[PDB]
């Protein structure tokens, strides 16, 4: 038997929390609608989507971990005959979609009694995410503009990375660069190509700040 | 069979040392009070609830440790068959919490005579603590002050992530910050500040250190 | 046995991209047209034959990698006991173009109805591959000016190096070099090679760059 | 013959005499003393008590090690099955104090012929402890002090940390530091000192130092 | 045919490559004729008679790995139960002379039909090496030429290590090391040198470069 | 033969130009002499007695065990049946003397027809120990010396741990410390120093000259 479930429509929602608000908490409906209890494998796709943050990634990945500890802890795997092949006691494997993988995972999970298992483990991420938001606290580009003492090549440079580090557009990618390039070159070098004026390539322009 | 027992709240008292001082001494004699010598599991959830000196929890579970090889080393239990004495008493590792399952603590604690597991353990971590005590020390974000020469440039790093750090009233903070990022200032940095007078991003006092 | 296939020359062709412009992220179409589906062991090939840019092949193969878990993963491996072998249901490491012969495993793409691994190997690629290309950003021996306090001698160091690291024609090479040794230097720098006007060896106008 | 045998009050005084002698040889006829015998589980202790010279642990160690090592080499069990009236011949484990109980050890010292076991392990560890007199040299907080071009954060950390690493009266630890931090503060660092005159929170002359 | 065979004349030989030209891309081919074809002994001789750039061994090295992973891959071992052994399918050990004896490695290559391995295994030798002259780019003590704002002293030391590094003549080793010493000199320190005029021990002129 | 053999006097001349001058070379007719080729036994012990240059006994190490690689590379096991005992197709580990310890070593090595391993070994050392020479190259104190800008106090440190490391006299300690502390000191704190003209402890001039 198979109901259906999970468009990816509303992957396209949960991909949309990453594109909305990649590395920004502007998360809590998208993380409710996600957090409707689901399973692991689900919970395993949001999780499988993710990017933005592998540090997150990390967050919550403790915190499942020490939660999985805490399951064990708070059930120390209680061993039996294992009379009509049950729940299997959820771990971090389980928390991983593995151990009753996922129809037999629902299974026990709208196994009547269940073993709910996505949920479990939805507590476990829901033990993580907020402290996320809580944790991480971005960056910017903008600010990459030339060091104290810094020099420019690199702040180019590194502005360069920085830039084909940064978001969509290409037009405003174009310039925009320049745009906020003047200021990031640091006051001192910045005066200098202010004092250039213009300057096409960096290359010229830089030439004379190295 | 069933006991009632600890609460969240007592939780909330665990909490409550750790609240009212995460990462210095003395909170301790009313928790050492509140250890009211303990269980692995109750023990655990301190160390569960652990965290704020993560080297304090990390020297004193090796200490813990070599107090289980203490333990062996005065006993690791130089034994073999058995029929399951005092209630089929442990070795270092129950000691470390790890081969006491929920049952054989409790029966090792209250099996008469008991194995005072909980309470060898809560020797270990009571032979830590002190030591922790003895020696830890926080530390500021105070201390951001721009010592010999930090660059206000790093400084604003410096905070920024410090200040990430950092907590309470955000609101607060702010205001004393930027109050005692010009503290923070080395003085002449701060001139830069004073010559600054107001600002408001940083960028532009950033731009005077850029 | 064959259905007869490949060639080096198509490998000319993959290749082709190679050498033409390797990192010429518009060549993929092309690419595409010689990923026709692609096989284990043409996409092995592939792999095999991949060269110069082991950082993409790096993120590449980290999604390899995601793939092979995700096939796994989102295909559950629900296999058991074998009966008429079946192409065994294909891991990650076949996937990988590893297990399965390699006839085998072109016999089951060949299957009919298949079991064709390489497609959806061939989506593991291109799973990198594509991205990998539209951020693999280059590189360039240009790039080597001079750093702001960087001296000629590490200049050398540096464009020499890269300049291993250049391509085509000796000829080419030696002109280029001086005139773009040049260029590269940084002002002061250059300067001291405008100071210079000639010189031969590198080593006394080095020596004037001590 | 279950015996009677050494006290914490003499271990006290071996203790005592790292409490007396922390760091420094000249406790070797007291040494020998506490040695005298002394078996695998005291030599154990010994070890076990030990503490504040890590690197001389370490060091020791190796040449325990190496005495194993020896042991071995100079005899490499040479043996097969063992027949009863032997006290099972030790190895370097064993003479480690590692693997016995403490009768084995007993047993191998008072199983008369002998297995001098504390002795040779004795050997071992004064094949450290020479070396370890005869080097180790540890060590002073007057040292921070801030040299050459050392400034003056990092001075009072330097202080703090190793104030805090220093022991006796935290009341002496205060007068005599600021006594000691004055002109430990370099030249030109004590001169702002001086030239600071008095002062209190450290921060107004250490911005005056930033 | 178990012959008379390979001198360490020819060896001399080998040598004679490398003497003339050990890490330096030139002496190849002529020594490639006089690989002779070389089978696994000899091509381990070579390996064995191999030193001066192990990274070179390396570089080779990985051909080699990456050619056993192509023999793998090409070889996607078809072995199974061997009908009496025939110079039995190589893996990529036996190519990296690992697999058989070396006779029965012989006989594999000296069977008829053979299955001659060292052929292979020299190809893939064969593959890197030219690649190594490809690779491998030298070389100088003469760049011991001083740094641009380095001081003598190491600049001397390094060179003076360097020159340890260094070879020949001890006699001709020190004259050209003046001369080329007082050169590598940076024209600063070259000229604190010319300044000295002579000296004798290095450090009393170094003494004036410190 | 349960012989009489050795000395301590005879390591005592191993010893003997050790402690003469281990780093002198000029010892090695005799220490070749004082091999007398042996066995694992005393040649390890000679191993075993080693010190001076860690890294002696390391490229010593490495060339014995490429010489153990060269054992089986010139001569593999070809091991089955072993009718008595023997020799064992010897190795690395026959070299450590693991395999036939020593007297069943002896027992190969005037086992007539002999298998005198500690010789073959022997030939391994000799494989090693030439290039020891050849290269080994010391080494200096004197060459701590107040930097090009490395300050004093460092210079003193330097020294002062170093002197510790060096050899002899307390007198000399005394006298030279004075002596060549001085002056080794780049000259312009040597000038300090003569600026000082005398002092007392370093200290108080090194703290005036930080």
């Amino acid at each position: 038997m198979v109901h259906q479930a999970i468009s990816p429509r509303t992957l396209n929602a949960w991909v949309k929390v990453v594109e909305e608000k990649a590395f920004s908490p502007e998360v809590i409906p998208m993380f409710s609608a996600l957090s409707e209890g689901a399973t692991p494998q689900d919970l395993n796709t949001m999780l499988n989507t993710v990017g933005g943050h592998q540090a997150a990634m990390q967050m919550l990945k403790e915190t499942i971990n020490e939660e999985a500890a805490e399951w064990d802890r708070l059930h120390p795997v209680h061993a039996g005959p294992i009379a009509p092949g049950q729940m299997r006691e959820p771990r971090g494997s389980d928390i991983a979609g593995t151990t009753s993988t996922l129809q037999e995972q629902i299974g026990w999970m709208t196994h009547n009694p269940p073993i709910p298992v996505g949920e479990i483990y939805k507590r476990w991420i829901i033990l993580g995410l907020n402290k996320i938001v809580r944790m991480y606290s971005p960056t910017s580009i903008l600010d990459i503009r030339q060091g104290p003492k810094e020099p420019f090549r690199d702040y180019v440079d590194r502005f360069a990375k920085t830039l084909r580090a940064e978001q969509a557009s290409q037009e405003v990618k174009n310039w925009m660069t320049e745009t906020l390039l003047v200021q990031n070159a640091n006051p001192d070098c910045k005066t200098i190509l202010k004092a250039l004026g213009p300057g096409a390539t960096l290359e010229e322009m830089m030439t004379a700040c190295q």
